[PDB]
């Protein structure tokens, strides 16, 4: 019955994840590009703690290490990758 | 046999991913979008393909189905948001 | 799942396996050759069990997919033979006596 | 590439047990209870390749060992439970006519 917990566990992991996805849809939708980067680090950290499951769940030291540093990395780059176009947009956006 | 097998793919799929986002952050570093839109789907399948390991590593062949809805669903909001933006970057761009 | 977890899992199913096993042949040798009508359905539903590991663990979605289909359909006609021969049974046997 | 030849023979073992299980159902429908037996040994044979599948890429020898053994003991219950049904099967439609 860890089986039934560790099936609870990731089905919350993606339902919050999919509910975070949706209200960020529609805030889009609506272009509120405002309410949207606040979602974003509760997505990404959704999808981070998503993530976790498998590598923590990997029967090898060395590689848990490896991949947390790259997930780490992944989630920083996409960070700083939207910064960039939140920094653009912006940009375009005061000269309109 | 699988246990090797399983830890290859794993590190190869954060690979492929961690090279796209770095791939993406020095086009979006260097501003040129137009090059990043390009890998963005890419990338998109790689996070796929990384995803699909943790919902095959689930014994519950009904939660697999459950899962894989959303976890295409997911993937299409993201679609569907970066495609919004390209385009308020343009309404914004020509005029 | 971890390691421990998967071979707690994998080893678990097939004792329930060998276990029902044990049960039916038991009514086997002496009779009670209805009592293990019972057991039957328990038996394949375990055995499902553990040919879903295989399955679940699938990288292909395709093929996940249609392992599932002949899967039940190879139980399904397990039943179905199963009832066929009870019938069959069922049948000489009221015949004569 | 080991994904692909792993899904191919997964695919082949799947394929085979459902074929099998596919001539047997007929035969049983139409009632050639002769035919049965033979395919039977067949049958199990291939479901025993296919349960390897699993035990096989275990990563603990130990664990292996044991449910090869497991697996043995599964099968030939199985075949007694057959091999003992045939028999009062038999000893029925005799006694008749």
């Amino acid at each position: 019955s860890n089986a039934m917990e560790r099936h609870q566990h990731l089905l919350s992991e993606y339902q919050q994840i999919l509910t975070l996805s949706e209200q960020m849809l529609v805030l889009a939708t609506e272009g509120n590009w405002d309410a949207l980067v606040d979602l974003e680090m509760t997505y990404l950290k959704a999808v981070e703690s998503t993530a976790n499951i498998t590598i923590s769940s990997c029967s090898s030291l060395m590689l848990q290490d490896l991949l947390r540093e790259k997930l780490r990395a992944i989630l920083d780059n996409e960070i700083e990758i939207k910064r960039l176009l939140q920094l653009r947009l912006d940009r375009l956006s005061d000269l309109v």
